[PDB]
C-alpha cells in the first residue's frame, strides 16, 4: 500500500501546481470547423469540431455567459474549467484547450466516439455482473483519485460515462465538481442519483459520490434505478426511506455491497468509514478484480463500441443545429475574469 500512498501523494502535488496557476486562452474559435451538435441544454451544448491545421477531432463544450448568469451557474462553470485543466487520470476525459469571447465560454476536450454508457445500457437492457463490475472498478479508482485531491464529483449517471475505443470509461461533465475539504451545501445532481443528505438540505461531503456509485451499480445490473418513480417528489420519498428491492437474479455478494453503499446514514456508508475506499476494494463482489491491471488498461474489455473512425458520430443522436453567435460587445466580462 506504500506504492498507492506514494502514487496519490504525487497525484496531489501535480494537481496543486496546475490548480494554483491555471492555464487560460490556449485556442480560439476560428481555429476549428463545426461538424455536428452532440447534445444540448439550458445554458450549454457540446459540438463535434475539427482543428483546421492538424485535422484532429475534439468535443467543444460551449456555454452562453448570459444564460450561465441567469441560471446561477457562475461559480460552477469556473469550478468546472479550473478542475478539468488540473486533473490527469486514465478514466477522465482530457481537456486540451480553453478560451472565451464576447459571448461564450469554450472547453475543448478529446472526442470519445463510442458514445454514452446510457445508450449501450438501454439498447442491451442490463449488463451481466462481470460487465457491470469492470465499469464499477474504474469509477472506484477515479473517485479514490478525485477524493484524495479534495474534489467531489456530484454528477455520476450513465450519460456522463463515455465508452472509448478500447472499451474503457472516460468520465465527462465536471459542471458540479468542486474542491471541498469538509462540507458543502448546493442542491445539484439528477434526481435518481441524489443521496438523502442532499434531498434533506444538509451540509454534505464526499460520501454522496459513494451513494451515487451504489445507484449506478444497481442500474447497470438491473437495467433501471433503485428508487424509480414517475415524478421527482416520489423518487425523493423512496430515497429518504432507503427501502430498496433487489431482483432475484442479483448475487448475494452484489446485494451486500449495495446495502452498504445505499446506506441512508452517511456515517455508516461504505467509502466513508475508517478504512475509506478499501472497504469497497476488499468487498467479496470485487474478489476477481485485479485493481492494478484495470488502472494499467491491461484487462480485455467486455464490449468494444462499433464506430468507423475518430470522426464518426453514429453513437450520438440528432439535435437541431443552431448558430454559434458572438456579439460585437463584451458580455459579463467581470463575472468570468478568471476563465
Ligand atoms: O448533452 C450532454 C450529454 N451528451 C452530450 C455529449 N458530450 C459528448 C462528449 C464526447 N466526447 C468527449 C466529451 N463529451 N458527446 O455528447 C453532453
Ligand atoms: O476558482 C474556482 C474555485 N473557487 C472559485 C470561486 N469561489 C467563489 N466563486 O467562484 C471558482
Amino acid at each position: 500500500q506504500e506504492s498507492v500512498k506514494e502514487f496519490l501523494a504525487k497525484a496531489k502535488e501535480e494537481f496543486l501546481k496546475k490548480w494554483e496557476s491555471p492555464s487560460q486562452n490556449t485556442a480560439q474559435l476560428d481555429h476549428f470547423d463545426r461538424i455536428k451538435t452532440l447534445g444540448t441544454g439550458s445554458f450549454g451544448r457540446v459540438m463535434l469540431v475539427k482543428h483546421k491545421e492538424t485535422g484532429n477531432h475534439y468535443a467543444m463544450k460551449i456555454l452562453d455567459k448570459q444564460k450561465v448568469v441567469k441560471l446561477k451557474q457562475i461559480e460552477h462553470t469556473l469550478n468546472e474549467k479550473r478542475i478539468l485543466q488540473a486533473v490527469n487520470f486514465p478514466f477522465l476525459v482530457k481537456l486540451e484547450f480553453s478560451f472565451k469571447d464576447n459571448s461564450n465560454l469554450y472547453m475543448v476536450m478529446e472526442y470519445v466516439p463510442g458514445g454514452e454508457m446510457f445508450s449501450h445500457l438501454r439498447r442491451i437492457g442490463r449488463f451481466s455482473e462481470p460487465h457491470a463490475r469492470f465499469y464499477a472498478a474504474q469509477i472506484v479508482l477515479t473517485f479514490e483519485y478525485l477524493h484524495s485531491l479534495d474534489l467531489i464529483y456530484r454528477d455520476l449517471k450513465p450519460e456522463n460515462l463515455l465508452i472509448d475505443q478500447q472499451g474503457y470509461i472516460q468520465v465527462t461533465d465536471f459542471g458540479f465538481a468542486k474542491r471541498v475539504k469538509g462540507r458543502t451545501w448546493t442542491l445539484c445532481g439528477t434526481p435518481e442519483y441524489l443521496a438523502p443528505e442532499i434531498i434533506l438540505s444538509k451540509g454534505y461531503n464526499k460520501a454522496v459520490d459513494w451513494w451515487a456509485l451504489g445507484v449506478l451499480i444497481y442500474e447497470m445490473a438491473a437495467g433501471y434505478p433503485p428508487f424509480f418513480a414517475d415524478q421527482p417528489i416520489q423518487i425523493y420519498e423512496k430515497i429518504v426511506s432507503g427501502k430498496v428491492r433487489f431482483p432475484s437474479h442479483f448475487s448475494s455478494d452484489l446485494k451486500d455491497l449495495l446495502r452498504n453503499l445505499l446506506q441512508v446514514d452517511l456515517t455508516k456508508r461504505f467509502g466513508n468509514l475508517k478504512n475509506g475506499v478499501n472497504d469497497i476494494k476488499n468487498h467479496k463482489w470485487f474478489a476477481t478484480t485485479d485493481w492494478i491491471a484495470i488502472y494499467q488498461r491491461k484487462v480485455e474489455a467486455p464490449f468494444i463500441p462499433k464506430f468507423k473512425g475518430p470522426g464518426d458520430t453514429s453513437n450520438f443522436d440528432d439535435y437541431e443545429e443552431e448558430e454559434i453567435r458572438v456579439s460585437i460587445n463584451e458580455k459579463c466580462g467581470k463575472e468570468f475574469t478568471e476563465f
